[PDB]
């Protein structure tokens, strides 16, 4: 099926969704207009549609095993949303939760999902935690760059393993400070 | 009691079975008893019961398909477990073999299991090492720090497939030398 | 019974080489594995459905119909060790410039069922001029960094097909001036 379907991962601070709206913005110059879309959103979404929430609280508290059905059907909408369009899951590899790297993309989301390329985006531990510093909206953790860098290893094998579970290729890129725009061409080629 | 099933794994000689052994004890004065419960071990009281095996070591060499066999049945005896108790299984991500890295937890063993965390533990191949060398009833072979630390490069990728493949949280505990009490509260924590 | 081992290694690691070197020795006693490039079985069965007739045209070959190739291609190559035990050689991960690209998808691993994955490497300063003097390769400008990104990518895949198919992973260092090390090691895990 054309209409490459793709999910850009990366560490909170790695703006990976932003080198992904330059990218898409760039992209769009040149008739390609992808659909942004994140994964959890899409949960959300099937969940009022299911008739299970009315707000991104009631999702949390949402049955354990229920959520695993939620999940299933995110991945069936956006699945069906590659016929209309190109499509660009904005999602996690892994989330860092204090129970630990949880799966941003288990198998049964994968095998609904069916992805053609994986980013993952990186950069310096140190320039993660300096990012999240400057950054208002957060001020509040102690995550330190080896912890950053930590988690950058696990996505990083999560990744891998949705490609060959899914076929799909994993991609690395950096987006390295004052170098956005190089970052944003790399994933430019891989969308295109 | 009822549910939570966890996988605590890391290579010999960083006590993930120790800081275990803690946990449990601090928790059971507090109402939750986990059964704990070495994979090596039920495999081996499984392959008893279908008459397969004497000792242990006669279970080195035993057919292919027959361990496969026993391991999907010692992951469904230890998954009934998790009806009467909350779990938690000593086991490793990867036994490192002279034939490369075996893994503990096969995808067929997963799909038993169902876990909810993987736990690795670990610290630097440098207090491994040491830890290995003042061990009495050791002393063997010869293995390098970088071959330490190649073997907890390969267990975290293994621990995160199984989580993809599961969608359990992958938890990393570093238990260093001199600060024991600080993995063992970490470990708490997560099986709270 | 017939052992199915699969090498792999980034290009340069001369993972072929110490496999070659692996079976004189192995040869010359007794066991005898027959090596197979992943790559040139799944354009053998291509070039037998008549889609395609020069191993370029695989690259241009459907990409649904790509995956029935591997899949056909597991097939033989497992039917391979009903006669003799098989060495598959192929890539963890090949580094295209959309990315890190599976050698061995799931799909193809269910057909496989290897009993042993295997990933050669080496240093980047090593792979790098290896590279650069083969006359061949000397403008891929792919720093020691980027081939060890692409190592580190292999591990993670390769340890991937071990969970999924219960495989063992077995790496080893194959060093400059240090070949017949490399070639040893992996004669002990082929018999």
């Amino acid at each position: 099926m054309k209409n490459k379907l793709v999910v850009v991962t990366g560490v909170p601070g790695v703006g990976g969704t932003t080198i992904t709206q330059k990218a898409m913005e760039k992209l769009s110059e040149e008739g390609i207009n992808y659909k942004m879309v994140n994964f959890g959103t899409v949960m959300f979404e099937v969940a009022q549609e299911e008739n299970l929430v009315e707000d991104r609280d009631q999702m949390r508290k949402l049955d354990p095993d229920t959520q695993k059905r939620i999940q299933k059907l995110a991945g069936r909408k956006i699945a069906e949303m590659v016929k209309e369009s190109p499509v660009v899951v904005d999602t996690h590899s892994t989330i860092k939760t204090p129970k630990g790297y949880l799966p941003g993309l288990p198998v049964w989301v994968l095998n609904e999902l069916n992805p053609d390329i994986i980013i993952v985006v990186e950069t310096s531990g140190d320039e993660i935690l300096i990012r999240r510093l400057n950054d208002e909206t957060r001020n509040r953790d102690l995550e330190t760059t080896a912890g950053i860098e930590e988690h950058q290893i696990m996505n990083r094998a999560a990744a891998m393993t949705y490609g060959v579970l899914t076929g799909a290729t994993v991609k690395i890129i950096q987006n390295k400070n004052n170098l956005l725009d190089y970052a944003v061409e790399e994933l430019i080629s891989v969308l295109r």
